[PDB]
C-alpha cells in the first residue's frame, strides 16, 4: 500500500467537509465539493484515518472520532491511509 501520508486541512465556514464512518477503523465516507478536504484533493471516499493532532485513532470508535476532529480546532493534521 502507499505509506500513511500526513495531511493538514484547514477548517473554515461551518466545516471540515468530509465525514467519516467506522478496532475497524475510521474511513472517510463522504468529501465535500469545493469544502476543505476537497481543495488538496488528497483524502478520497475509503481512505482510513490514522490519526488527528497526534492522537492515534486506529481503535477509536466513531464517537471518539468524532470527538477529536471536532476539537482539533481550525488545523486539524491527519494522516491518512490511501486505500
Amino acid at each position: 500500500p502507499r505509506e500513511p501520508r500526513r495531511i493538514v486541512i484547514h477548517r473554515g465556514s461551518t466545516g471540515l467537509g468530509f465525514n467519516i464512518v467506522g478496532g475497524e477503523g475510521i474511513f472517510i465516507s463522504f468529501i465535500l465539493a469545493g469544502g476543505p478536504a476537497d481543495l488538496s484533493g488528497e483524502l478520497r471516499k475509503g481512505d482510513q484515518i490514522l490519526s488527528v493532532n497526534g492522537v492515534d485513532l486506529r481503535n477509536a470508535s466513531h464517537e471518539q472520532a468524532a470527538i477529536a476532529l471536532k476539537n482539533a480546532g481550525q488545523t486539524v493534521t491527519i494522516i491518512a491511509q490511501y486505500k
